[PDB]
DNA sequence: AGGCCGCTGCTGCTCAAGAGGGGTTCGCGGGACGGCATCGGCCAATTGGCCCGGTGTGTCGCACGATCTGG
C-alpha cells in the first residue's frame, strides 16, 4: 500500500497481485490511508 | 563454422434515402359504477345558573366613649 502510494503504481500493484502478499498496516501510511489511529504519540496502546 | 563472452548502440519507462408491414404504448375521452360526503331535525343529558332556607363567623359602616399627642 505505501510503496503503490509512493509512485511507480502499476508495477508494484502487478508485483504485488503475483506474489499474493499481504499489508499487515504497521505504518502510518497505511494507518493514514485506511482512517485509524496512527501506531505513535497518542495513538499506541500504552496510553488508550 | 558454430558456440559463446563480452562490448556497444538502440530503445523504452518514470520523476519533474426512402417506402411498406406489424405489434405495442399511451393518450384521450368516455362513461359506468360504487362509494362516501353534506344538510333539516332533536331531545333530554353532564356542567353551570339561580335561587329558598337556616343560622354563624367574620369584614365593613357607622354611633358612644377613653387616651394621647400636638396645637
Amino acid at each position: 500500500l505505501s510503496a503503490a502510494s509512493f509512485q511507480e503504481t502499476t508495477r508494484v500493484l502487478t508485483d504485488a497481485a503475483i506474489n499474493a502478499k499481504s499489508d499487515s498496516l504497521i505504518g502510518l501510511k497505511e494507518n493514514v490511508i485506511i482512517g485509524k489511529l496512527i501506531p505513535a504519540g497518542t495513538g499506541l496502546s500504552r496510553y488508550r
